[PDB]
């Protein structure tokens, strides 16, 4: 079962949990009324993988590739890991599929506090567009991900404030409907 929990109040070393205490632990219930949602796949089989069909076919991910994010490998590594963790929002959908490894996407609540989503092998999730997020690899700092897209995919960043965009204002439109 994935595991998300409410953030203690350190700002010191992100890629340690953070767990708030006592604990507050969030279930994929309340995360669906953020808009994000989550699947559990068998990640040994994702070059072919009936169960990711569905997923793709049903929610239109046309377009994927496979990242890997490791300080001897990855370009322009720790750019790139300086700019996944700053809080920002993207004007598509973020949806993520761990094939290897482990990482923290970090989400806004209703309240605009801090979840901390884990995700590891086998779990994928999606961040709607407009969701205030960010990522950062746990202690064991390394991931493998499939990243998917609808369509020809743009991965631009906008570092919050974001707050003028469609996207930003539709999602907004979106929580008000939620539980
Ligand atoms: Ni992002």
């Amino acid at each position: 079962m994935v595991q998300a929990w409410y953030m203690d109040e350190s700002t010191a070393d992100p890629r340690k949990p953070h767990r708030a205490q006592p604990d507050r632990p969030v279930s994929l219930e309340q995360l669906r009324t953020l808009g994000v949602l989550y699947w559990k796949l068998d990640a040994d089989k994702y070059e072919n993988d009936p169960e990711l069909e569905k997923i793709r076919k049903m929610r239109n991910y046309s377009w994927m590739d496979i990242i890997t994010i490791c300080k001897d490998t990855l370009p322009n590594y720790e750019e790139k890991i300086k700019m996944f963790f700053e809080e920002h929002l993207h004007l598509d959908e973020e949806i993520r599929y761990i094939l290897e490894g482990s990482g923290y996407f970090d989400v806004r609540d209703k309240e605009d506090k801090w979840i901390r989503i884990s995700m590891e092998k086998g779990d994928m999730i999606t961040l709607p567009a407009g969701i205030y997020h960010r990522f950062t690899l746990d202690e064991k700092n390394y991931v493998k991900a499939m990243r998917l897209f609808v369509g020809e995919p743009v991965w631009t960043p906008y570092n919050r404030p974001a707050d003028h965009f469609d996207a930003r204002v539709q999602y907004m439109s979106f929580l008000e409907g939620t539980a």
